């Protein structure tokens, strides 16, 4: 009914690029231990400080047309990856960001990008294959601790006060967040009170021991792989023994083989280093040998504890890598009129 | 009531040329194996992505009321296609637009349109019996495979699973499509769960599957002939045969004889390569002889599994003939004043 | 209550002569065999396609309240001839045209419009006179079919149609035109099907069968004269013989005269050819022979079975005069401030 | 769903400094004995004069929306302060518009404001446990009348109308304050009638009296400590004995070092002297000695009655710490599109 | 002539002001050695980057009229400053910003301003006694290195070169500076090249060596007092001799005695440190001690070598003071219409 601008080609592809880029750009400063928080104005009271990618993520709306739609496409990627998951939207997103960036300039008169996302969906599964080949089950609650403190931004207290719960109540029992009324956390028998002062203050707690209760609870449902984005960067030579069957399937092998690097660049250029470095003397280096962005060192994980559960990263490179790879199949984009 | 403005001659018809033509490109950039996917923006929720050709042009609505008029025609003919085939509409659209730009073309000061439609619909008839002629039955399961798969843009699962839905409930059954909460696509006794990890992939898939239901209905409700747009190039030599009963009549047999190497040229050209030499190789070549674009090559259509109902073809270009022969016979436009 | 604009003079009988010639210039290129079709935007769905003379002058409002005025009027003389024949109404719009022309022309400071108004009606009545005095009744089933082709856009199968139908159910039957849901035209008893494939195209030929049979059926209830318009051309003599009594009703005498050649040259006009050669190597011939326009040339109405009811013809040229001799008389207008 | 407009890095950050620095100015204007009042239109009627710091802190709305995210993060600090200890609004205002100051000035590229956060509430709860090491009970009620007279702007006839309130209901009674009828205040058995001549007198000496009750009610259920931020100023060498775990919280150590000295700095700008050399000389001086602003000297804290309730200061310095650290670790913000 | 504007009281004297201190902010940042620089754009060619208080001054112009004025008058005085003494434009463009401060502050209905312009000058002339007073001659060729160092911004081989030019050519020789065409500085018999790689900085060097041979000539003409703005420090008790005539007097005494503390605040003020403290802590320490900003410590000037010509701080403190005593006596302002 409503009056319908329609873009053709690669003006559309770059407008939605425009705006993949901008939402991905506010949600990557957020990533890995060294990363800052965002303030998002609240319409109705105080705003709101989060460190999660999803919350940022379905903050943000665009008033173009084009750039909205991409923004979108990148809020569906975090949401998806935060209800399948309740962790790991921001590595979501920025691979999300990367795929969608490769598949869009990789886009020529003789390409099929069908056949690219078909590539880019076998290169995934095989990825995927290498996860689940490369997990270790939980067998101690240290290692609990080390997950719950690894996906609370580090913080030691609360992961010894998860593992305090699931001892009490057992791995699988009953636990959930309320805030509290102190300054300090606490557990009763699971209910957690979270501390602080300001309102402000326990919300970003409260969000971040959801996140470490829900890659916890991902952590003792499946195995676990290695931290900081370096289990990704172990798949890659699953990627290079596929062959591919057209030139298509060849180019969507390598999208997803230059983005299973991303989230470790990343991680490292939250901490103000270099990730090229980093990330070509982590592939250099052993397979036990990972980068600790917190100490700034090339270190052994499973000894720090620098540990991710299988389950959070396959699923937000799963819905990623759809999502993305369905969008670079675009040629034409009808919005609506900004009346 | 309201203010008209009304527009005479070649403008109104150049004007509303304008808006078919933009309707009919971003249609047809969706046409063939080669085809690339449209997102139209929701005004409550994720964009869509599809590639049908209903669900494009029923989307698109434009400001200025001649070209909306045009648009509106177009979208006339993708929704009866739709709904009296539920396959065919990209072709009836780009069949649509080039009959009316045809039909433009060649109005002067003593041609007479009316007559022009009537050899038009003189050379649909005579198409229409050639199809009918040149039509085989579907007598194996194989065949009802490869149909699936071919109007489920290549995808050998999903003609796997609908040729296991009617083994399984019988040709006639009832097969239905429901969307999936798994990765993969599975059947149950006949209701199909479409796989996927967001929304959009399962949209996308859902309408796939949904096309390939309907066409598979249709390829046994009625005979079989050459995918890629060569059935209804072979039926040229049909209409040479025909004999005209004045100028105006043979100039709407010219037109439709023109016209029916619209849908090869246009798969062709979603492939990346000339248009005009592969219709050219393909008339000049032996009758079972086809162009594979996926495969970029001429073979043998029926062997390489490249086949068509012969009713989505017909209804297809019978409506599209219809209702561009009748926009061809405009001389005055009235439309509302835009207040 | 409302502020008033008031024209003097020429101006405002200039204003409404271009409304006038507006809407006549938009009806009138859809008269005779070759005669195209108007699209007029609907605003609630798909447009519609017409050659109806009546539906075009509906469906024409303008913007300017003295144009408006003149459009008004001679929707009117549409819908009256609509109402009272059924048929006609394009005949009665260039009739109307042309008169209201012809008197705005002649009009000066010593001229009576409404003396001129009176010679008008006794011209009028004299031809009316002739008409009946040239009609002949209708004996023979081919007539009504006769009639109905040429009432159907010469549609040979329409008039079968109802000549089947008259044969069925009797001459003074009851016969009702329904959409239909098939491809073809079909009669149940009497029930008329219209056949087509889109509902514009369906539209179109209920609008020419519900034509047709308001013309067989004025036909049936009076006689039969000429068709091309030489059945009005006949009806000079007439007017010669009449004897004026001043000057202004010779000025309506003769406006009388000039105008009744009017719909022969508008439909050779609609042919592409010459109208006023058409109508004066017409005079020239004899009383029998008139002009086929579709095959173009000079032939014998009755025997190729041109024909139209004289009711027809008789209500057209008596609404178009009466209303034109009557807007003809006007020296102020006053209309409404266009807030 | 609304449109955001989203700022990156130091321009966002500048924003919100900007919005909290106008703030903090207009509340740091009414701070100690020689403080001035602010004049808050009222809508619906006479204008409202305070020297409240949370009064003047909830009445500012900024109109740009990142200084009003600043503004209301300021409010948040203020309203915490007044809920938990009825006093000190005015200082903590100061200490989070110092603390986020420092914290926006150090951040670079390789600083980690999470870790300097860490270092704030290290530094923040040694502080705090220096200042209950400072405490000394009230035990006279000549104590009580000091500590009234100082929350009290230094006015002897609320402190004794307190103290009388204390002797007759015990130090745990109900006391309540409501508007006067007459000139003077006067005690009733407790209820306290406050005296004036227009109602904008009786409500700022409500105010005052309400925050002299509260900070008496304070200081009776906890410590003492001296006056004028020299109890502050005592905890610095606490915070020399702290050994930093890195760079960044060092400088989350010297941050809170450097605002130590902030609030005896405005009561010393407010009394129109020089706050560095008053600073700097009550530093140099005996932790007895601090500097009285009403007599302009350096005296004897106790023995001169210029002492604090050390919740007050506690809560103050806690409340503006954390939001102001939470504050500091930004570097995206999110608006709405100011429509 | 032109139509004029009239500004009263002071609004007027809080424009001229705003106009100084604009001024004054600019060129204060470029005092000491911990001092920036100033790029002035150049209409003809190549920006240039100077760190000298009059070049600075005389390339401000402001749109506002009174503000202009106001920076004309500062203008005035770096300009007087330069042409009689060849350096300390700089220190006397903040002293006279400071006195138009203190001046335009303190005045009142019943002040009268040019008693208090008396007063300022009878001050300055005691600080100028005070000054020939502590003065020491040159007498070694080390203390003329020492002199054109510190001039020269602390650069060892300016202060070598000039010190050699004065060995050659005589202590009253004739020296001067051209632009080198190469890399280093060297010396001709006296004439200087200046050594660089562009323009610029050539420039910048050049008027550096232009400064430390005017500060050089002025130590060999009279004496030598300390640097740092410690000289004019000492001279507060020369003030506290002083008794007044009257209370306007006793103003302008106390204006010129807040005054001179002005130059070392600003040293230490662009080294980052604070400047109230470090003024305090040298007016209690001994007279031969002052502050090294290069170093940041509290040394003995004379060993360490941070001397300056009496000469120079003499003309500057008696333009400054002038100057700007003159402009305190304002009352009404008079400009022309901003056609
Ligand atoms: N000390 C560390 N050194 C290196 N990498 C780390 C460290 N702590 C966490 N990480 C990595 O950072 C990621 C956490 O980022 P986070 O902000 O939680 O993003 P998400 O919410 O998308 O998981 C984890 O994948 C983890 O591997
Ligand atoms: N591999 C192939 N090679 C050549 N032509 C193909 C191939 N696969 C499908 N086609 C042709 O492409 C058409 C399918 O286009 P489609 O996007 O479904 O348009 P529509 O929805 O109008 O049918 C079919 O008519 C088929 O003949
Ligand atoms: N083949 C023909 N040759 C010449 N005149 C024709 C022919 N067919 C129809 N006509 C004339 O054209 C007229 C039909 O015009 P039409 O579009 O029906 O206008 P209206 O609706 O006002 O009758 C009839 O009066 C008839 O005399
Ligand atoms: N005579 C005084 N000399 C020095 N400091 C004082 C004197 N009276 C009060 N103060 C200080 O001023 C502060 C009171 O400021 P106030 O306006 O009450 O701010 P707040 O409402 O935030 O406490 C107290 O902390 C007290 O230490
Ligand atoms: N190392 C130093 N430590 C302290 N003061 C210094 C040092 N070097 C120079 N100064 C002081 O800085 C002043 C030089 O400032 P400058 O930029 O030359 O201003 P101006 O051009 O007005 O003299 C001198 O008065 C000198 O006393
Ligand atoms: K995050
Ligand atoms: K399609
Ligand atoms: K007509
Ligand atoms: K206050
Ligand atoms: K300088
Ligand atoms: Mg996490
Ligand atoms: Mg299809
Ligand atoms: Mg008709
Ligand atoms: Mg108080
Ligand atoms: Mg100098």
């Amino acid at each position: 009914g409503s009056a319908k601008d329609v873009k053709f080609g690669a003006d559309a592809r770059a407008l939605m690029l425009q705006g993949v880029d901008l939402l991905a750009d506010a949600v990557a400063v957020t990533m890995g231990p060294k990363g800052r928080t965002v303030i998002i104005e609240q319409s109705w009271g105080s705003p709101k400080v989060t460190k999660d990618g999803v919350t940022v993520a379905k903050s943000i709306d665009l008033k173009d047309k084009y750039k909205n739609i991409g923004a979108k496409l990148v809020q569906d990627v975090a949401n998806n990856t935060n209800e399948e998951a309740g962790d790991g939207t921001t590595t979501a997103t920025v691979l999300a960001r990367s795929i969608a960036k490769e598949g869009f300039e990789k886009i020529s008169k003789g390409a099929n990008p069908v056949e690219i996302r078909r590539g880019v969906m076998l290169a995934v599964d095989a990825v995927i294959a290498e996860l689940k080949k490369q997990s270790k089950p939980v067998t101690t609650p240290e290692e609990i601790a080390q997950v719950a403190t690894i996906s609370a931004n580090g913080d030691k207290e609360i992961g010894n006060i998860i593992s305090d719960a699931m001892k009490k109540v057992g791995r699988k029992g009953v636990i959930t967040v309320k805030d509290g009324k102190t300054l300090n956390d606490e557990l009763e028998i699971a209910v957690l009170k979270v501390g602080g002062t300001s309102d402000v203050e326990v919300n970003e707690k409260k969000d971040r021991v959801t996140d470490a209760l829900n890659a916890t609870r991902a952590a003792v449902e499946e195995g676990i792989v290695l931290g900081g984005g370096c289990a990704l960067l172990r798949c890659i030579p699953a990627l290079d023994s596929l062959t591919p069957a057209n030139e298509d399937q060849k180019i969507g092998i390598e999208i997803i083989k230059r983005t299973l690097k991303i989230p470790a660049m990343t991680i490292a250029k939250n901490a103000g280093v270099e990730g090229s470095l980093i990330v070509e003397k982590i592939m250099q280096s052993s397979s036990e040998v990972g980068y600790d962005a917190m100490a700034g060192d090339f270190v052994n994980m499973v000894e720090k504890g620098i540990i991710d559960p299988t389950k959070v990263v396959r699923t937000a490179l799963l819905d990623a890598a759809g999502v993305a790879s369905l969008l670079t199949t675009a040629e034409v984009v009808v919005t609506e009129i900004p009346k």
